């Protein structure tokens, strides 16, 4: 095939590191992958990193804690607003009860599409989370401990997206993204890959042309942009090329991100995807150890002594 | 100065190549200073440019007649929506006049911070333009025909944007952009180039949260985005970077687009913006031979016969 596959990763912004761990780790159940240590013009800031084993597409799931940054994002319309994990099914008691005794409030179990799920928040910055049963989905969990391999979810199930353009944003999935609308129930549309068979390949999107957009910058409790699998890069430049072809002028260079190559473009549902042409995240780390050297960026060769500050009012255990 | 410093050139979408001539020359008075075909994937369409003498930066018009594609846009909320030239005082009614001699309805003249205005449309597509009294721009009109040097338009005074998301917008303009708020009147917000003096330096933001969001792309009756004058392309990578860093990674790779270098991004407004450098419209044809040699694109190395199809089926007289 050649064309976008799947999800690939979501990238969100949160509070603490250790908010992060704690609940990306201690909670979800992921392995926690890679951290890196990067300089935004002010301040360090981490990007970790939290998926799978080995950090395969449709399970990676990537933050910037920015709680030391002033700024705290606007959750509204034209963002990504839910990121849903794959559990299996029977499943949902478990989580409900694995999540309440960690003190995250859960809220009334529902049905989407004749599945079930539960949603509840980041407790460290708000960001919306649901687990929902897919018996369809077949991928290997993570046996990490804090979770057991019965009740494992098995990575991500499907994205929300808020958008306000509803008619000019199926237009772009069919056309420029290599989605079809495969369901509608009340305002939730469900696209999915086209002729897919994996999981991890599903985005909603709700239709709410009266809210106010959200905030699309980095700032703390907002889901920044959402990454798919495309194969290599051409698949990547033929899709930045034809897209801009119609209009889209954006399109993003392409960009290492340091375990991927992102194009960026913004769709006229006001949010951000991205191309992503992955690289792994063992080329520069022992698959044994991943997570536990911290990868320092280049900028701070002349100003190391902002690592140390990075180590002691976001520290990571 | 080091950062963006005037509007640039407009760039728009049209129905025929005669319709564009017929207004922006034998109309407008602007001098025809460049035409191009290249190939959209299906046909062959014009990239028309239109200024005063020497195309210089907030004088320049761009059109794709695009008539020849079955694409018709929807004027709607996050696009420009009116493009303003700037005439002498008192040239009102003679432009009245001769704006209904040429069967071009105009509307009730107004005034607009304590300036003169009238609207009408492009006769060939919709499209929104005023003329508008203003006594502080000096710069120096084109002599054509068609329009007395007393009358002439001697540039672009502003363009108005219709925006959903205002208060983000405003962020926008003031935080990566160099505009600030000068003035507001009812809707309508005014921005202006930080420190400058010259004309062409205003944009007009209409806060329009209620209206349907407009066509991004391109398709015939539309405004595809809007170009600012950066001094060179040191200044341009430096916008591009520090817009990247707050959020906006959609900012596209710099594209030499013929007679000037641009790179785009989608702002929280919805609007395409285009920070612009300069190359001129003389590198490649004579000062006072402007617009009569074609300059065909590469593309047509394969199919020249497209070109033979362009010229009778879009004749320009
Ligand atoms: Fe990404
Ligand atoms: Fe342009």
């Amino acid at each position: 095939t050649n064309h976008i596959t799947s999800l690939h990763h979501i990238t969100i912004c949160t509070g603490t590191a250790q908010g992060d761990i704690d609940f990306f780790v201690k909670v979800m159940g992921q392995r926690f992958v890679k951290r890196t240590l990067f300089y935004d013009g002010s301040i360090p800031i981490y990007h970790l990193y939290f998926a799978d084993e080995l950090g395969t597409p449709g399970t990676v799931m990537t933050t910037f804690p920015t709680r030391r940054t002033g700024q705290k994002g606007r959750k509204g319309s034209n963002q990504f607003t839910v990121c849903t994990y794959a559990i299996p099914k029977g499943s949902l008691e478990w989580w409900i009860g694995h999540l309440n005794a960690h003190g995250i409030a859960t809220g009334e179990p529902g049905t989407r599409f004749g599945q079930r799920y539960v949603g509840f928040q980041h407790p460290d910055c708000g960001i919306d989370f649901e687990v929902l049963e897919d018996e369809n989905d077949t991928r290997q969990p993570y046996d990490s401990p804090y979770v057991p391999i019965e009740h494992a979810q098995r990575g991500f199930h499907s994205w929300t997206a808020s958008v306000r353009e509803l008619e000019d944003m199926d237009f772009f999935m069919e056309n420029c993204w290599n989605f079809e609308k495969i369901g509608e129930e009340g305002n939730r549309h469900r696209y999915r890959v086209k002729g897919t068979t994996e999981s991890g390949t599903i985005i909603d999107l709700l239709h709410e042309p009266d809210r106010r957009q959200g905030s699309w910058t980095i700032a703390e409790g907002i889901i920044h942009h959402g990454a798919f699998a495309v194969p290599d890069m051409d698949i990547q430049a033929r899709i930045k090329f034809e897209t801009e072809g119609v209009g889209f002028t954006d399109f993003s260079d392409r960009k290492n991100r340091g375990y991927f190559e992102s194009t960026y473009v913004r769709t006229p549902g006001g949010v951000m995807f991205e191309a992503t042409h992955s690289l792994g995240f063992t080329h520069d780390e022992d698959e044994r150890s991943l997570g536990m050297d911290l990868k320092v960026s280049p900028q701070f060769d002349d100003k190391k002594h902002l690592i140390e500050q990075a180590m002691e009012d976001d520290p990571i255990v």
